[PDB]
């Protein structure tokens, strides 16, 4: 299991981008009964090239499950249309459409779209 720091609002994402600022950023956006979720958790987080490949991004997970309204706020704040979605901030806070992931991805594929991310290196 990769190790996620859990947010459930809008204002705890914030918060937790401004903790972050200086890194990169994975949002994943999760429920117990979306089976490309578990998908994702059986086949691609499980496996150690991406686990080692996010090793430092910090990695960020919203449970909207239950779709309550601060589930149903955030996903509306993040303009997402459905799961599986898993969002990507660069190390200054911001977030880049492109890289978004909206179906399941094995492990290469999902290695591949990580290293096509901005990079995010300091010197
Ligand atoms: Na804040
Ligand atoms: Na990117």
């Amino acid at each position: 299991h990769l190790n996620f720091t859990q947010i459930k609002t809008v204002d705890e994402l914030n918060q937790a981008l401004v903790e972050a600022k200086g890194k990169p950023v994975m949002l994943d956006l999760y429920a117990d009964w979306c089976v490309a979720c578990k998908e994702f958790e059986k086949y691609t987080f499980s496996d150690p090239q991406v686990q080692k490949a996010l090793a430092d991004t910090v990695l960020l997970q919203a449970n909207v499950t239950a779709n309550d309204a601060q589930d149903v706020a955030l996903l509306k704040h993040l303009n997402v249309l459905g799961l599986p979605t898993i969002l990507f901030f660069d190390g200054q806070g911001q977030e880049h459409p492109q890289a978004r992931v909206t179906g399941f991805m094995d492990a290469e594929t999902f290695s591949a779209h990580l290293r096509d991310r901005q990079p995010h290196h300091h010197h």
